[PDB]
C-alpha cells in the first residue's frame, strides 16, 4: 500500500489464525505482540519499558502476515500496551520510507 | 530518497545551524532532540522512558530540515539517548511507508 503517517499506522496482522491490529515502526529494531498462544519453543527475553524491564517469551521463524504479506520472523510475545512491527519483519514485507 | 530498513534509518538533520543524526520513527507522535540551544519560548513538558518520566523543553514552530526538506513543526528539547523525527515531522516532508 502507500501508507501515510498523519495517523499511526496501525495494520492488520494475522499470526495463530488469530488476527490482531499492529503499529508498522520504524524505530522498533523487535516485533512484540500482546499475549496469545503460539504453538513454539520459546526462550526467555527481557525488553525495556517505562516503569522498567519487563520479561517476554521469544518465538523464532514465526509466519505472519502483515497487510497480506507473509513474512517469517522472531516475534518477541509479552504484556505489551502496544503491538508493534518493526524493523526485523518489516524488511521482509518490502518496506522502504519515501520523501 | 527511498529508505530501506535492514539498518536503523538514521538521517542528517539541520537545526539551528546545528547539524545532528536522528531517527526516522514512524512509531513516535513526537520529535524528541537532544540538548541544544534553541532560541526561543518553551513550555515544559514530561515525557516517559524507560525507567520513567524526563522533564523536556517543548519549542513549537521550530524550522528544521531533514535529508534537505524544511519542515516547520514542534520539537522536544530534552536528555534523550536518542534523536528522533517522529509523525508530527514525518507528515510535513511528505513521509510515506510504502510496501
Amino acid at each position: 500500500p502507500q501508507i501515510t503517517l498523519w495517523q499511526r499506522p496501525l495494520v492488520t496482522i494475522k499470526i495463530g489464525g488469530q488476527l490482531k491490529e499492529a503499529l508498522l515502526d520504524t524505530g522498533a529494531d523487535d516485533t512484540v505482540l500482546e499475549e496469545m498462544s503460539l504453538p513454539g519453543r520459546w526462550k526467555p527475553k527481557m525488553i525495556g519499558g517505562i516503569g522498567g524491564f519487563i520479561k517476554v517469551r521469544q518465538y523464532d521463524q514465526i509466519l505472519i502476515e502483515i497487510c497480506g504479506h507473509k513474512a517469517i520472523g522472531t516475534v518477541l510475545v509479552g504484556p505489551t500496551p502496544v503491538n508493534i512491527i518493526g524493523r526485523n519483519l518489516l524488511t521482509q514485507i518490502g518496506c522502504t520510507l519515501n520523501f
